[PDB]
């Protein structure tokens, strides 16, 4: 589960 | 489950 | 579970 | 579980 | 479990 | 468990 | 969530880019 | 969450970029 | 969370970048 | 959390970068 | 947590960087 | 935690860096 | 095989070159 | 085979070149 | 095989080059 | 095989080069 | 095989080079 | 095999080079 709030940057998730 | 609120950036998810 | 609030930087998560 | 608040830097997590 | 508050630097965690 | 508050430096943790 | 009076400029690139530039080769 | 009067400039790149530049080779 | 009157400039790069620059080779 | 009147300049790089620069080789 | 009137300049690099620079080789 | 009126300049490097510089080889 | 290249310049030359200012 | 190339310039030349300003 | 290259310059030359200012 | 290269300069030359100012 | 290279300079030359100012 | 290289300079030359100022 990935939760993001007010993301102005770059988010990278690898599973 | 991916939840995004107010995303101004770049979000990358790989599963 | 990944939770991010007000992320202005770069977040990288590898599992 | 990864929790980030007000992240202006670069966060790298490898598991 | 990793908790970060007001991170302006670079945080690296390897497990 | 790693807890960081007001981190302006570089923190490296290896386990 | 309340947000107001904010200007956002976002640019995202996911594609390979190849650029070649030549300026010159003039005889005077 | 309340946010106001903020300007954001975000640039993100995930793609390989190759750039070649040549300036010169002029005869005077 | 209350945030106001803040300017943010964020640049993130995850891609390999190759740059070649040549300036010169002029005959006077 | 209350934050105000702050300017942030953040640059993050995770990609290999190769740069070549040549200046010169002029005949006068 | 209360924070105000602060300027932050953060630069982070995690990638290998190779730089080559040549200046000269001019005949006068 | 209360913090105010502070300027922070942080630089962090985790990547190998190779730099080559040549200046000279001019004939006068 | 006789080849001659002659270039003569007597005029002031001003050159300005800008390459860049790209956002990715 | 006789080839002659002659270029003569006596006029002031001003050149401005801009390449870039692209957003991706 | 006779080849002659001659370049003569008598004019003031001003050159400005900028390469960079790219944000990634 | 006779080759001659001659370059003559009599004009003041001003060159400015900037390479960099890139943010990653 | 006869080769001659001649370069003559009589003009003041000013060169400024900047390489760097990159943020990573 | 006869090769001649001649370079003659009579003009004042000023060269400034800066390489660095990079933040990592």
């Amino acid at each position: 589960l990935v939760h993001s709030s007010n993301n102005f940057g770059a988010i990278l998730s690898s599973t």
